């Protein structure tokens, strides 16, 4: 009924959208992993009379449900998708997208990691993002590689028309008490990577984490704080 939808509010298999700004939505789905249920976010950005998708909904069936929810709520075709790192909450569902007419993209680093680990593999490589601080334009967004954080390949996405910063899993929500799933993380480099995001996007108005509630710029400092303390 208007609040940001939360883990116990979304059965696994169902997807919700949340309007962030004009032409910008997040998508929220839930999935089971190792016997616990988690929410996760992605982004939808209006690209004229088409849509750009950022990240899958964490699984094939969730991603099919995402497409159906977009058709119901927005009614414009998803033509391209970008996955912001190689994990299943970002690429699981790429095969569904690829069979629904969507062109799927990720950095070569993400594609390699996804292939090596047995995750679904986006079709197209995004060059120009291999060094920290690199940025490229992709439709209505800018893609930015901040350096290693949650993963070595993680990308962030900025929507300049709306000053929306989608941090993906490199950014944690304010209620976070831990650095999340750190299996593939670089806790030593993570604060430096967050500082790069802070420096590059000082005018961000909304910051969206990979999991949990959006907020403002404080999510970046909070993330740095919880990762440093986790490492400690
Ligand atoms: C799919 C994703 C994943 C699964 C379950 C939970 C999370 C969380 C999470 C847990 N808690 N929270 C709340 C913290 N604010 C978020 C985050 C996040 O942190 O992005 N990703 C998660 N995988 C699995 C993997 C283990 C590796 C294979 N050995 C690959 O690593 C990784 O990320
Ligand atoms: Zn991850
Ligand atoms: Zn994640």
């Amino acid at each position: 009924s208007g609040e940001y939808p939360t883990v116990n509010e979304i059965p696994v298999g169902e997807v919700r959208l949340y309007q962030i700004a004009d032409g910008v939505w997040s998508h929220i789905a839930t999935q089971s992993f190792d016997g616990a249920v988690y929410p996760s976010n992605g982004l939808i950005v209006r690209d004229g009379d088409e849509l750009l998708l950022i990240d899958t909904a964490w699984g094939a069936k969730n991603t099919a449900a995402l497409l159906a929810e977009i058709e119901k709520q927005i009614g414009l075709p998803v033509t391209r998708a970008v996955s912001t790192h190689f994990h299943d909450d970002r690429v699981g569902g790429v095969d569904v997208l690829r069979a629904a007419g969507v062109a799927t993209y990720a950095s070569p680093s993400t594609r390699r990691l996804a292939e090596a680990e047995g995750n679904e593999i986006p079709t197209h490589s995004l060059e120009g993002l291999s060094s920290s601080g690199d940025a490229v334009r992709f439709g209505p967004v800018e893609l930015f590689y901040p350096g290693a954080a949650h993963s070595t390949d993680n990308l962030v996405v900025y929507v300049p028309s709306a000053n929306v910063l989608y941090g993906g899993c490199a950014v944690h929500e304010l209620s976070s008490t831990s650095a999340g799933n750190v299996a593939d993380a670089d806790l030593a480099e993570w604060p430096t990577s967050v500082e790069r995001i802070q420096k590059h996007y000082p005018e961000a108005e909304v910051v969206i984490p990979g999991h949990g509630l959006p907020g403002g710029l404080d999510l970046l400092q909070h993330t740095a704080n919880v990762v440093k303390a986790h490492k400690n």
